[PDB]
């Protein structure tokens, strides 16, 4: 099965999922001096006062913060989307060291990790059919640097010993999103894909220019974390990140100057 091993890892996935090779892959390279200003983009509108969290989840590829998505509760809209698109779920993807660990890189720079809050546009019903549409899902980016904590990712990383191994749950109500977001909701945006199989072409990605700090303490917990089911040998959880894809025919556009 596919992951992010030398036998199993990002070079290899086209064999079974050939979209990997397709027109509008993410990752991508920021290049932040070629993205253009679209002055007619909107100010994005994060709305996660109503956000109901229920569980956290170790899927093996990352661990997952899930929501209740049966109505309008969290919800991100304007910016380059048309309509609602409502939360379903966030995740990272972070590295064996400091100096990588993001998917997006800015000026080719890598971060320590990337959040990603996942949405899905609510004309389409379900998250299984917003996938097989071209702008079914809306993911928002967040890079993280370390540095200071971040006090609002603490109750996340203290709950992770209780899924240290692929399949485990466990409860994880009344968490706040906005504890997660850095000050500004300056963003770069371009069409693009998951960037785990099955990587399909259905993602609007609004990447945050401004990176949330955390602890060197905090991370080092998420490295913690194994890829391996337990009674399995032990494989730590780092560098689940894929890395930039080609950007071919698309423009990076910036919502601010
Ligand atoms: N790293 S990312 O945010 O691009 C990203 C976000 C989500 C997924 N996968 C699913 O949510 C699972 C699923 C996929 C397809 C159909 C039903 C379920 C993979 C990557
Ligand atoms: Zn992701």
């Amino acid at each position: 099965h596919w992951g992010y091993g030398k036998h199993n890892g990002p070079e290899h996935w086209h064999k079974d999922f050939p979209i990997a090779k397709g027109e509008r892959q993410s990752p991508v390279d920021i290049d932040t001096h070629t993205a253009k200003y679209d002055p007619s983009l909107k100010p994005l509108s994060v709305s996660y006062d109503q956000a109901t969290s229920l569980r956290i989840l170790n899927n093996g590829h990352a661990f997952n913060v899930e929501f209740d998505d049966s109505q309008d509760k969290a919800v991100l809209k304007g910016g380059p989307l048309d309509g609602t698109y409502r939360l379903i779920q966030f995740h990272f993807h972070w590295g064996s060291l400091d100096g990588q660990g993001s998917e997006h890189t800015v000026d080719k720079k890598k971060y320590a990790a990337e959040l990603h809050l996942v949405h899905w546009n609510t004309k389409y019903g379900d998250f299984g059919k917003a996938v097989q549409q071209p702008d079914g899902l809306a993911v928002l980016g967040i890079f993280l640097k370390v540095g200071s904590a971040k006090p609002g990712l603490q109750k996340v990383v203290d709950v992770l010993d209780s899924i240290k191994t692929k399949g485990k749950s466990a409860d994880f109500t009344n968490f706040d999103p906005r504890g997660l977001l850095p000050e500004s909701l300056d963003y770069w945006t371009y069409p693009g894909s998951l960037t785990t199989p099955p990587l399909l072409e259905c993602v609007t990605w609004i990447v945050l220019k401004e990176p949330i700090s955390v602890s060197s303490e905090q991370v080092l917990k998420f490295r913690k974390l194994n890829f391996n089911g337990e009674g399995e040998p032990e494989e730590l959880m780092v560098d689940n990140w894929r890395p930039a894809q080609p950007l071919k025919n698309r423009q990076i556009k910036a919502s601010f100057k």
